[PDB]
């Protein structure tokens, strides 16, 4: 029987690898590895589990002992303090095996040369249980202490030894003890090296499923809970780390499936049989990550209640990890996650509920779309798919798979593992395309933690890791680290932002652009020295250091109704004063750098060559993985702020973030005072951007070259031209200026100003809103395409009618016109505009108006149930005559049949006026466009009317965004049914 093995697939895939690794084996060298799934043993004897494949493919666990478990306190060296030491860590009878001395750096305030390290006793332990009730102990009673990890350790262990835990690990020496599927290797520290080259192509194997499930009630969502509720159907398909091509396909289910040449069915006769056989395919296939759609949500809680309802989940988890037998309330209590806080966005999270196998990481492809697209409302598997360039098959409504199932019908049933398996493909693909595995790796590099911490945690605690493991360095003075919370919890706003009031309105004749600070809170950091171990909050020490010659810089600002005052010793742009925060952001923008240089050398020899080119797959391979490590340090880069602010951070430090907000602030201020000094205008300023014009004596020669000429369309659109030239070299002149200014304000050049486009046609509609067309290199007014920042059309839009018309408004309102030719305003373009779209009807076709919905008892929408009653009552009324029910059927299974709102003879409830494509299409009754417009495109126009002066409500009016918009919206609506009568 073709069920084959990890051992057999990865020798018919990878032969001579397999030859070679083997070959490896029996001569006991060094050979490559890499972990996937990070398993610690709590209690007794730490032991750091590490599962993953072979460079062949072999499944490989990876035993690291001897492990020193550890952590450091601030205490002084003296014998007396540590025998008291003993005394009340043995007081509660907490045992530990051994006592350190070494000298590390404080990484809380500033200190001298000669006082710069400090005392630290270290405390070893066997067990990651002993050595965490000690460091709560020990922080109970209030003990400055360092290098104390109390979750995961791995990270740890990861950390002090220059052991990525998601990169390939060479092993120089091991205990070899082949079982089964499972290559067991013993190792120890000392041995374990990181391979810091490049390293060969992965073969790891990801494992990708889904299930089907069946309830005897029509139209309503199983229920695990209920008896009668259960899967009769499974499908799982494996393929490597980085190709969609499946190694091996198979499939388990209740009816009669036929066979199939693309997989393996099984055939089971009961619930526990199918559960059983489930298990025994993917203990024999062992995947290194077990993936699924919305899975944490749906299917993992559905799988592990049957389980529970047939007794056998223990049974079901020895068999996916074969690797330690767990009792069942073991796995229940560990093992089994539920309700995992996974977070999505800043405010936006949502709960996953898995079941841990070890040697598997598990893997929400639905939370990776969420992660990777967190402002997406739309968030179905289909959604995301053709969102990301991918097309589904015909995904078959629930009721008619639920008469397949109910009828059993052989050919059906088969159907049903068709699209099951494609199902598990297009997981595959998104997690391919995506390339979510490998940029997690690189992150999980950068911040020397696991896999599971770079797909169930958010970034903040990687961005703590770096900074410790950078931190603990020597050349750096093994600065001593604490990753725990401390000092009083303080809760508060900083003070509110240089905020410069837009100049709201389209400008024509100023050509304008945004001089963007070069990673702003990063280049403060760099300038100023912002790093906890530079800080000093004591005024008399800051002059007693003024007075030893050293350069400080001063914060100030009111935090909670009080002043908030500090000093910071500035680095003299010395790399031996240089601050360790300074420290890590200059080698992070060194790598980044190198990195894109490299990667632009590659793809431009990628571009050199051709596509069937035998290298191809290696060259872009490598691309690949450099584009993923160039972007983890992109977001390591912008994170380190916001972690740097998060007042949670064991880091946080309330002068570090105040003063870094307030230096961004006033630096803000002096470069938008020179450029105002320098006769330059500013149109929008927010935070890091300063869109600012030039001064109209530049262009005065250019404007009368003009004026003087015949004043043609062609002297106009030059006069443009030569304006945006001329703007683009005087404004880079000003950038280096301001550079120089910059660079000579603070002694230091790590705070640049930068500007990559120009937009001489621009339009600003309100904060952190404005468009027009981009000249990046040469002034092109015919491009199509538009520099867009912040407006509700790259928000989807959905009809065609509305990016359309969004787009038209965009596109007329930004010709090129001559001051002597008229120059409507924006409110006078759009309302020509909106006439234009409602009056002159044959402009716009039926597929313009397609609007996909779905039947929702669940949604129950007023405006959905509306149409809920009116589908029932046309279609019962028209039972009476006939054609009723032929197209015309109930669409429980969420039916779209992408409703048109059909003109019908005059509530105004959407669900009044829906009709039927095919109804349309018959008689071609025409569409309520009306209904459209004021309804749903207003909100399309609404960001271009609300900044009109007198639409801005009276002070009086506390929400006054809400009151304009919603009078703005009036004022329309009765202009377009008001001047469109019919």
């Amino acid at each position: 029987i073709s069920i084959m093995d990890r051992s057999e697939i990865v020798a018919r895939e990878n032969p001579v690898i397999t030859q070679r690794v083997t070959n490896l084996l029996q001569t006991n060298a060094p050979l490559l590895f890499m972990p996937i799934d990070i398993h610690e043993v709590r209690y007794g004897a730490y032991t750091l589990f590490m599962y993953g494949s072979l460079e062949n493919g072999y499944k490989a666990e990876v035993r690291i002992e001897n492990i020193p478990v550890f952590f450091d306190v601030q205490i002084e060296f003296n014998d007396t303090n540590q025998l008291f030491l003993k005394s009340l860590l043995t007081a509660e009878n907490i045992v530990y095996e051994r006592l350190e001395t070494l000298t590390q750096r404080p990484v809380m305030g500033y200190r001298e040369k000669e006082k710069e390290f400090a005392p630290y006793i270290r405390i070893f332990f066997k067990s990651l249980y002993e050595r965490r009730k000690a460091i709560t102990y020990l922080n109970n009673m209030g003990y400055n202490t360092a290098a104390d990890d109390t979750t995961c350790y791995y990270r740890m262990v990861s950390r002090e030894l220059k052991l990525p835990l998601t990169s390939w690990i060479q092993l120089q020496h091991y205990s070899y003890e082949p079982r089964g599927l499972v290559h067991r290797f013993s190792v120890t520290p000392e041995d374990l090296v990181s391979y810091q080259n490049d390293g060969p192509t992965d073969h790891s194997i990801v494992m990708a499923y889904d299930i089907e499930t069946y309830s005897p009630v029509k139209g309503t969502v199983p229920d695990p809970n209920q008896a009668n509720d259960v899967v009769f159907m499974i499908c799982m398909r494996i393929f490597w780390i980085h190709s969609t091509e499946p190694l091996a396909s198979t499939c388990i289910t209740m009816a009669p499936c036929k066979k199939s040449s693309e997989w393996t069915t099984i055939l089971c006769s009961s619930e526990k049989n199918l559960l059983l056989s489930f298990a025994e395919q993917f203990s024999r296939w062992a995947p290194d990550i077990c993936t699924g759609f919305n899975d944490s949500r749906y299917d993992w809680p559905f799988i592990v209640e049957k389980s529970m309802q047939h007794g056998i989940l223990e049974e079901i988890f020895n068999k996916m990890s074969l690797f330690w037998h767990q009792k069942l309330d073991t796995i229940l209590k560990c093992y089994y996650v539920k309700e995992k806080r996974v977070k999505i966005s800043a405010e936006k999270s949502i709960i996953s509920s898995f079941l841990h196998t070890p040697g598997c990481l598990p893997i929400d492809v639905r939370n990776m779309c969420m992660q990777l697209y967190p402002k997406a409302e739309k968030t179905s598997l289909k959604a995301f798919l053709e969102n990301c360039g991918l097309d589904s098959k015909v995904d078959l409504p629930y009721h008619l798979m639920w008469k397949y199932y109910e009828t059993r019908d052989s050919e059906k049933i088969a159907d049903v593992a068709y699209y099951c398996i494609i199902d598990a493909q297009r997981c595959q693909d998104l997690l391919v395309r995506h390339n979510v595995i490998p940029d997690r790796r690189e992150v999980g590099i950068l911040s020397y933690t696991s896999l599971y911490d770079c797909i169930y945690y958010a970034g903040g605690h990687k961005v703590c890791n770096m900074l410790i493991a950078y931190a603990i360095h020597d050349e750096y003075g093994r600065i001593a680290c604490s990753t725990i919370a401390r000092g009083k919890r303080e809760h508060g706003k900083y003070p509110g932002a240089f905020v410069i009031d837009p100049v709201k309105g389209l400008e024509q004749d100023k050509p304008t652009t945004g001089l963007d600070f070069a990673s702003l809170y990063p280049s403060l950091i760099m300038a100023y020295n912002f790093s906890p171990e530079k800080f000093v909050a004591s005024r008399d020490e800051a002059n007693s250091l003024m007075a030893k010659g050293e350069s400080l810089h001063y914060v100030s600002f009111h935090f909670n109704n009080r002043l908030v005052e500090g000093w910071f010793v500035w680095h003299n742009n010395v790399p031996d004063k240089m601050g360790l925060y300074p420290k890590v952001l200059i080698d992070l923008l060194n790598k980044r750098t190198a990195l894109k240089q490299e990667l632009k050398k590659l793809g431009e020899k990628k571009e050199c060559i051709h596509e069937s080119h035998p290298g191809f797959k290696e060259l872009q391979f490598r691309h690949a993985m450099v584009d993923a490590k160039q972007k983890a340090l992109k977001i390591f880069m912008n994170t380190f702020y916001g972690e740097a602010g998060n007042n949670l951070s064991p880091f946080f430090l309330l002068p570090l973030a105040g003063g870094v907000t307030s230096s961004g602030q006033y630096n803000l201020k002096l470069v938008y005072n020179f450029v105002i000094n320098k006769g330059y205008g500013i149109k929008y300023g927010d935070t890091d951007s300063l869109y600012i014009t030039c001064p109209d004596s530049l262009y005065t020669e250019v404007t009368d070259a003009y004026l003087n000429s015949q004043k043609t369309i062609k002297h106009y659109e030059q006069l443009c031209h030569e304006k945006v030239l001329l703007s683009m070299k005087a404004m880079s002149t000003l950038c280096a200026e301001v550079n120089e200014y910059l660079r000579q304000d603070n002694g230091t050049s790590y705070l640049r100003m930068a500007y990559e486009e120009v937009l001489f046609p621009v339009c600003f509609t309100g904060k952190k809103k404005y468009y027009g067309i981009a000249h990046v290199n040469t002034p092109n007014f015919n491009t199509k395409e538009l520099f867009i920042r912040g407006i509700d059309i790259i928000k989807q839009g959905q009809t065609k009618l509305t990016k359309t018309i969004g787009t038209r408004i965009m596109e007329e309102s930004m010709k090129l016109r001559r001051p002597e030719d008229h120059r409507p305003p924006l409110i006078e373009i759009v309302k020509t505009v909106l006439k234009d779209a409602v009056v002159n009807m044959k402009q716009w076709n039926f597929e313009d108006f397609i609007q996909t919905d779905a039947w929702r008892p669940d949604k129950d929408n007023k405006a959905v149930q509306i149409f809920m009653s009116r589908m029932h009552a046309r279609r019962e009324q028209l039972k009476k005559h006939g054609a009723a029910a032929s197209q015309f059927a109930e669409p429980e299974p969420g039916e779209r049949f992408s409703y048109v709102i059909v003109e019908k003879q005059v509530s105004s409830r959407k669900g009044d006026k829906m009709e039927y494509v095919s109804e349309a299409k018959a008689k071609n009754l025409p569409i309520d466009i009306l209904f459209y417009i004021n309804n749903y495109v207003l909100g399309l126009c609404a960001r271009f009317i609300n900044e009109n002066e007198e639409f801005q409500p009276p002070d009086n009016v506390s929400n006054k965004d809400e009151y304009a918009q919603r009078r703005a919206k009036s004022y329309l609506q009765k202009f377009v049914q008001s001047i469109h009568p019919k």
